[PDB]
């Protein structure tokens, strides 16, 4: 299925899926 290699799953869902910015809240 999905050949996501954790990019999709431990990543970018971070720098922006973590805060928009990565952190800062």
């Amino acid at each position: 299925g999905w050949g996501s290699i954790f990019k999709h799953g431990r990543h970018a869902a971070k720098h922006i899926g973590h805060a928009a910015v990565n952190h800062y809240l």
